[PDB]
């Protein structure tokens, strides 16, 4: 129903860029968001098989370790019209874990660059909350947003992102049972409209 | 010396796979010169770190590593005096891109009048566990190390709370024949 379970949900998460000036007058762009009853849509894991990094740690062998009912999609429409680039991302839980996080960037399918961070909990008002607030992005990905926004095209800008997926796994670092694993595939958002994402399950 | 400094020395470093095998092992000395492997690594680079100093804290390791042979593991173990938090960065670089890095903490334990900072059985980032069977299979040790003279991994250490480095080794790499075994040597970085 929302992005997570009942063992980790996923509070907030947030790529953004704070231009130099924020000094004096604070501002942040979003590229994209997601803050936190339906249930959520499906889509069937294969056929995004080939946009994921195959041998070890690709989406067949994660789904294969499961459990199953950890896999989302998230399908982002980024808002490109926009300094510091920063991600945040914040993870609650009943239990008291150390989380390991890693984020896979993967272009056509390769697994291009991998960031890897292990996150202690903090106790708060009835959870666990796990916060890695202000992660300086990579600058392969601030690279690739800069050259992606001067494209003179939507549909262009699109075809390249057509071949740039993220997987993001979240595992207990001391037991290693896969607690979250998010697929993202990526779409530029129409100049006028901010970003928004759609979340699905991974089924099989 | 061995690998460290008055404030933090490496005990052991292992990269293992159990199915136990030993990638590269130390348990527990001639300058190499840091401009000579300054296109090996990023430019988050080599010469970054070096320049904020301190030099002595910088070191190289070559690996001649052993590949004759699951699960896919790093352990590292180090030592000082002082109660400390540490940060330990890895960075795996391919052709001088930053491909991975993973960043792990480990806060000191009492054992035996000093402290131990034990980092034991991280699984190994799954891009070096395909490294390693796509390596595997080559048919030549000259192969093998035409492939190995472009990868190289880069290790951070740093007090946590102070943000002070303590530590800095980079890896160097080539397989070894199939009579010796696993073999190193470690070098100090200078400039
Ligand atoms: O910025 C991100 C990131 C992570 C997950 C995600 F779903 C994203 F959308 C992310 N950013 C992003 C990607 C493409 C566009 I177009 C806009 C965006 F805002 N990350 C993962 C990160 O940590 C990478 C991982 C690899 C090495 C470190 N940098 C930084
Ligand atoms: C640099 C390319 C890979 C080198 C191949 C040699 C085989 C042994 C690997 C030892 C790696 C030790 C540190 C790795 C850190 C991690 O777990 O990501």
């Amino acid at each position: 129903r929302g992005l997570g379970t009942a063992r980790l949900q996923l509070v907030e998460f947030s790529a953004f860029v704070e231009p130099p000036d924020a000094v004096d007058s604070y501002q942040r762009h979003l590229f994209v968001h997601i803050s936190q009853a339906p249930p959520l849509e499906s889509v069937d894991v294969r056929q995004i098989y080939d946009k994921f990094p195959e041998k070890k740690g690709g989406l067949r062998e994660l789904y294969d370790r499961g459990p199953p009912h950890a896999f989302f999609l998230v399908k982002f429409w980024a808002d490109l019209n926009w300094g510091f680039y920063g991600v945040s991302s914040q993870y609650e839980s009943l239990e008291h874990m150390t989380l390991t996080c890693s984020s896979k960037v993967c272009s056509f399918g390769k697994q291009v660059v991998e960031k890897v961070e292990t996150e202690r909990a903090q106790l708060e008002d009835g959870r666990f909350v796990y916060r890695l607030l202000r992660s300086p992005m990579c600058e392969y990905l601030v690279n690739f947003l800069h050259k992606l926004r001067q494209l003179p095209e939507r549909y262009m800008m699109n075809s390249v992102l057509e071949n740039f997926t993220i997987l993001q796994v979240v595992t207990n670092r001391d037991t290693q049972e896969l607690l979250l694993c998010t697929a993202y595939v990526f779409e530029v958002s129409t100049s006028e409209r901010g970003a928004q994402h759609h979340i699905y399950r991974l089924v099989r």
